[PDB]
């Protein structure tokens, strides 16, 4: 499929696609943009998670959420690749946020799919 890319969407912007090679590799700055756009993927989807209807919700917006339960599936690996290489504490504690958040989203998602599928 397609490389990730940024697109608008009623509830902000996703980043979702492939990731390229570089996103999460090794300036920590590079990798707080590339961490913050993962947060900005899993709040979208926590959102929708919040306010679909399992059963009832429009299919374009069932498709917008599988594209972010993949690319979030993908960024989780990233994150957890990355966590042993960083020796920074605070992009360290950051990471491990971002992880639980991951793990929170993925298992209200499990919650979501059940209701859609019986």
């Amino acid at each position: 499929g397609p490389m990730a890319t940024t697109v608008s969407t009623q509830r902000g912007p996703v980043y979702i696609g492939e990731l390229p090679q570089d996103f999460l590799r090794i300036q920590i700055g590079k990798l707080r943009s590339e961490l913050e756009m993962v947060s900005g993927n899993v709040r979208v989807m926590s959102e929708m998670l919040t306010e679909l209807v399992p059963t009832q919700a429009e299919p374009a917006d069932l498709e917008l959420l599988q594209e972010l339960n993949r690319t979030c599936r993908a960024m989780q690996q990233r994150v957890l690749e990355l966590i042993p290489q960083i020796a920074n504490e605070q992009l360290t504690e950051e990471l491990l946020i971002v992880n639980d958040n991951l793990n929170n989203v993925f298992l209200r998602h499990e919650r979501f799919e059940r209701f859609r599928t019986g």
